[PDB]
């Protein structure tokens, strides 16, 4: 039993390391200390100072230069007994500062160990670096194990989800949020793998299951400056099962692909994996047969600079692509053809648009073109006329416009997203269709999408997402609620959101997205029309929002991450997400079966007229009632830096995340009740020496409980005798701890 084996790898990698001894006296110090900052600029940067005295109502430490200071004892950031340091639950510290959650984070990931709870969560601080414990046999050990009975682990939570599951006739949930990098898509997928393992039947659809990531990622994920392999596109994952507790389907939903990143990519990102493992990967033969050439050859692919990802090989990543739509069942025909769709877009960007003539484009050289279409299976000249000529509706009149260059331009792009994010959603029901169950008993759905997103620039995808952020920060919030309410009951114990929610999605007034969708009937409207009125209803009118003193394309919203300025450009376009009529046309009546697909499902052509907001407010809705539905879990993913480094804990990086992502809010409030809640017999263990009278071992446990604390003459409001366990307040049980035996 690797638990109780302290040679396992469980016991490595797992676990704080054991000696020999367990006695209370090991841990004898005399000293105290607080967490100070060493310069009040940087407010994440703290060192301990040893506390050299107190006043009636401060303290007065040394600093680590051997400077003396003081502060009140009501600001004091009290620093845990060592006792606590390594500790696999946040919610056993006694003080419970900032600091000092973030030292016993540090302390843990010193040690390897990446994942700690924070009472209802699990925190999980991304390695950087390949550590072994999601084998097989890693799976095997935490099979039926309650929460407190091994180690911090994802694979824990999930069987946790799973017994509840079986136990409660109950569906879960499982929410994965945090930074780009920061490893939500690693632990979903573990999730899965575990889950898999425990469920399965003892497989083809559990392959199939797991087949499924690895065709989404290589259309949806890519390279950028905060992750090699980021996933470009949100989604909720539902693991089936039958009223046995046996996997039986599953489903996906996909959510805001960036189909931008099909056209365009910063410097040193790649475009979505797929193009360059087709490049890379197709045979000498479907080369000549699809018009390929190298990455340097296409405009899509030869501007960022980066054609290639450190350790990685597209050819042999090609392969697994490949024979991942096999065990799902992708046939032959549908390959290719999802290759050929690849490939056409790749002609598409290859067309150059000249002048001259006039002012109207032209396309002198047409061989892209005639790749393209090939490729797609449409009619070039009509190709042709519907991204140069296409006819537009002057109400009575149905009349061809002549478009210029850049018109034209950014009209080819608008064809390229959309094949592209159709053929994203076809791969996705395609999948579905497979894996799915109609008739299915349970479900527990895994949610890896990112938590709140503040950049240099915001647009409306960050908006989108930080909406939905504030959705889950609210359903967070309400379960915490219950379930903190639930428990002082069974012992026998004694929004800002909606504000920020409403400015955002409101009708009555209506919010940001309802004026959006207003000014997105009117053909001329444009960002200044839409910036004026969203200032006119809400600037020093609703306290959520703020009107930037200069700018004149931005907004700010106050979040429950705080505020995040946004820029207004495109948003209209964003809001319609055009494509010309002719250019529908023309691919409908693609020979492609794919193409026809594509073009000719009302469920894959489109939205409904829905607009982009409206669709994204009613995704969320569904989302957020499915959830509801659930016994939710969270996870709380964490990079420890912004290099992509192992070893290399930042402070003020992290800090950032524990603020915004609801885990030192947790806490605050947590710390303000009763935050330690221990069971009286693990109370008496490590404390019955502490008073004459009390044996180690005692029956009588709740009153071997009584007589330490009476023994010790502690202050009853301090503590709270629960049925089953001792509420202590805030640094109550470190003084404790910090009593003589
Ligand atoms: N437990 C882990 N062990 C080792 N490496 C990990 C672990 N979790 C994540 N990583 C590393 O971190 C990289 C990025 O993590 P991801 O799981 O892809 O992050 P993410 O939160 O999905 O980020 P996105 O998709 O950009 S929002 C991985 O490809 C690994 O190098
Ligand atoms: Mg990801």
């Amino acid at each position: 039993n690797p638990i109780h084996d302290r040679t396992s790898d469980y016991h490595k990698y797992l676990k704080v390391k054991q000696g020999d001894s367990d006695l209370f006296k090991l841990t004898v110090s005399d000293k105290r200390y607080i967490w100070y900052n060493p310069d009040p600029k940087e407010r994440d940067s703290y060192e301990c100072g040893e506390i050299v005295s107190e006043t009636s109502d401060s303290f007065t430490f040394k600093t680590s230069d051997g400077q003396d200071r003081q502060v009140k004892k009501d600001d004091a950031n009290q620093r845990n007994p060592i006792k606590f340091d390594g500790v696999e639950d946040m919610s056993e510290l006694s003080y419970l500062n900032e600091p000092a959650v973030f030292h016993n984070l540090r302390v843990r990931y010193n040690q390897d160990l990446i994942y700690t709870y924070s009472g209802l969560f699990l925190v999980a601080v991304n390695p950087f670096k390949r550590i072994p414990i999601y084998t097989q046999e890693m799976v095997d050990i935490f099979k039926g194990r309650r929460r407190n009975e091994v180690a911090p682990h994802i694979f824990a939570i999930s069987d946790v989800a799973y017994r509840s599951m079986l136990d409660d006739r109950q569906n879960q949930s499982l929410l994965i949020t945090g930074e780009s990098g920061a490893g939500k898509t690693e632990n979903t997928k573990k999730v899965i793998q575990y889950l898999a393992s425990v469920a399965g039947r003892n497989g083809v659809l559990e392959q199939q299951i797991l087949q499924a990531n690895p065709i989404l990622e290589a259309f949806g994920n890519a390279k950028t400056t905060r992750n090699n392999n980021s996933s470009r596109f949100g989604k909720f994952i539902e693991i089936q099962f039958n009223n046995a507790g046996f996997i039986s389907g599953a489903s996906i939903q996909s959510y805001l692909l960036e189909k931008s990143r099909v056209v365009f990519q910063s410097t040193t990102e790649r475009n979505y994996h797929i193009f360059y493992q087709l490049l890379a990967g197709a045979t000498a033969e479907e080369k000549k047969a699809l018009h390929l050439a190298g990455p340097e050859s296409f405009n899509y692919l030869n501007q960022s600079g980066c054609v290639d990802i450190k350790g990685v090989s597209d050819e042999d990543e090609f392969k697994i692509t490949r024979q991942a739509m096999d065990i799902v069942g992708f046939s032959q025909e549908e390959q290719m053809s999802i290759f050929k769709i690849i490939a056409g877009i790749l002609h598409l960007g290859n067309i150059k648009f000249e002048k001259g003539a006039g002012e109207g484009a032209v396309l002198k050289d047409k061989t892209a073109l005639n790749a393209a279409s090939t490729v797609f299976g449409v009619n070039p000249s009509v190709l042709e006329k519907a991204l140069m000529e296409p006819r537009i509706l002057a109400g009575r009149d149905l009349v061809a416009q002549h478009l210029n260059v850049e018109k034209s331009s950014s009209s080819r792009d608008a064809l390229v997203k959309a094949l592209y994010g159709r053929l994203f959603l076809w791969l996705v029901k395609k999948i579905n269709n497979v894996l799915c169950s109609e008739r299915k008993a349970y479900f527990i759905g895994v949610l890896d999408i990112s938590g709140f997103e503040i950049f240099k620039v915001n647009s409306f995808e960050q908006l989108c997402i930080n909406y939905t952020n504030e959705k889950l920060q609210q359903f967070f919030n309400h379960h915490m609620f219950k379930v903190e309410q639930e428990e002082y009951l069974k012992e026998k114990i004694n929004l800002d959101s909606q504000a920020t929610i409403d400015l955002i999605d409101g009708r009555q007034p209506p919010g940001i997205l309802a004026l959006l969708d207003e000014q997105s009937v009117f053909p001329n409207a444009t960002d200044n029309t839409l910036i004026t009125k969203l200032h006119s209803h809400f600037s020093k009118k609703n306290a959520k929002y703020e009107e930037p003193r200069f700018s004149k394309t931005e907004f700010g919203v106050t979040h429950y991450a705080g505020q995040v300025m946004y820029e207004i450009q495109d948003w209209l376009e964003k809001n319609k997400d055009p494509l010309q009529q002719d250019l529908e046309l023309c691919f409908k009546d693609s020979s492609d079966n794919v193409v026809t697909k594509l073009f000719n499902d009302p469920n894959i052509a489109s939205r409904a007229f829905l607009t982009v907001a409206a669709q994204y407010k009613e995704q969320l809705a569904s989302l957020m009632a499915t959830l509801e539905t659930t016994n939710p879990h969270f996870v709380r993913c964490i990079i420890p830096n912004n290099k992509q480094l192992p070893a290399k804990l930042e402070d003020k990086v992290v800090l950032d995340q524990l603020r915004c992502n609801g885990v030192l809010e947790a806490i605050r409030i947590t710390r303000k009740g009763f935050p330690n809640r221990i069971i009286y017999a693990d109370f008496v263990k490590r404390y019955y020496d502490l008073a004459p009278n009390v044996p180690r071992d005692a029956e009588d446990s709740q009153k071997a409980t009584d007589a330490v604390l009476k023994h010790l003459n502690i202050d009853p409001e301090q503590f709270r005798f629960g049925i089953t366990k001792i509420f202590f307040r805030a640094g109550q049980l470190a003084r404790i701890e910090e009593a003589r035996e």
